[PDB]
């Protein structure tokens, strides 16, 4: 795999979103990886519905948090609608997949990255955007403005985001806190520190969709 990856530069990343007060980061992370794999496999970049996963993933807890792997499993089992068809409301509502017509996209499965393994995650990112988790509760992360972030942070992961690239000393992360946070909504998190958790626990739990 190459020294630098940046899926934005290959047209596989949609604009940065803002989840608002709702604890829906798990759905945004999953959606980033779906948009990416659909662009990679079909050539088209579309936006897909975080709200659909928020409402319809019965293993998740709506705005009280949830599981990226469960949202991705939902998209592989049923499918997902376009964001326009099922826009983001910032609150969990009834599942309306059935009332919104045929799904827009469907995947074929979900595969987990070997946790606590930097090279495995870099490999995954080299093939596609990956859903990852990290500890975002610390003030240093909350206030990140730019540069390669080294912390301080612990490994008590609490926030799902998406890895869309990397470089020799960082992994490139698409956050769901709007375009005014970080580097136009992105953070570059230091890698190569030898800490197996990853900076801010970045290697704890990583999933990606599979689409043949
Ligand atoms: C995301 C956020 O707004 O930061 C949100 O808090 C979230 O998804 N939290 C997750 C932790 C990460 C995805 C690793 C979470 O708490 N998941 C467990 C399920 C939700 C908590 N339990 C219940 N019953 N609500």
């Amino acid at each position: 795999i190459p020294e630098y990856v940046d899926w934005r530069q290959k047209g596989a990343v949609t604009p940065v979103k803002n989840q608002g007060s709702c604890g829906s980061c798990w759905a945004f992370s999953a959606v980033v990886t779906i948009e990416g794999i659909i662009k990679i496999r079909t050539g088209n970049l579309n936006e897909y519905s975080e709200q659909e996963l928020l409402d319809c993933d019965r293993r998740s807890y709506g705005c009280n948090g949830g599981y990226p792997w469960s949202a991705l499993q939902l998209v592989a089992q049923y499918g997902i609608h376009y964001r326009n068809t099922y826009p983001y409301e910032g609150v969990q509502r009834y599942c309306r997949s059935r009332e919104k017509g045929p799904y827009a996209a469907k995947t074929d499965g979900v595969r987990q990255v070997q946790p606590y393994n930097e090279g495995a995650l870099l490999y995954s990112i080299a093939n596609q955007p990956v859903s990852v988790v990290l500890e975002a509760a610390g003030k240093d992360f909350q206030l990140y403005r730019g540069g390669i972030f080294v912390g301080p942070c612990g490994n008590k992961v609490d926030h799902a985001v998406a890895a869309v690239g990397y470089g020799p000393n960082y992994i490139l992360i698409k956050n769901s806190w709007g375009t005014g946070w970080g580097e136009n909504g992105y953070i570059r998190i230091k890698r190569g520190t030898g800490n197996s958790y990853g900076v801010c626990g970045l290697y704890t739990s990583s999933f990606y969709p599979v689409k043949n």
